[PDB]
């Protein structure tokens, strides 16, 4: 699945923010619009065990420049947490579940 860092309005939004996947599929979260930007899992807030550092940026990482891209696959089954640190309070933020 492919996600949109930004909307294409400028909304500091992730496009689409609650969507669910499959085991080992990929997430694309792609720089849009309004970066810089990262996607932080948050860590009390996924599955039991996961390591949040295996699936997430730091909060101190970013993309920063239009086009580059975050990917990772999510494996074990829950729902995910996540948000990008800059823009959190602005409303940034979304959940994956994975089915
Ligand atoms: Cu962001």
């Amino acid at each position: 699945i492919d996600v949109l860092l930004g909307a294409d309005d400028g909304s500091l939004a992730f496009v689409p923010s609650e969507f669910s996947i499959s085991p080992g599929e990929k997430i694309v979260f792609k720089n849009n619009a309004g970066f810089p930007h990262n996607i932080v899992f948050d860590e009390d807030s996924i599955p039991s065990g996961v390591d949040a550092s295996k699936i997430s940026m730091s909060e101190e990482d970013l993309l920063n420049a239009k086009g580059e891209t975050f990917e990772v696959a999510l494996s074990n089954k829950g729902e995910y947490s996540f948000y990008c640190s800059p823009h959190q309070g602005a409303g940034m933020v979304g959940k994956v579940t994975v089915n």
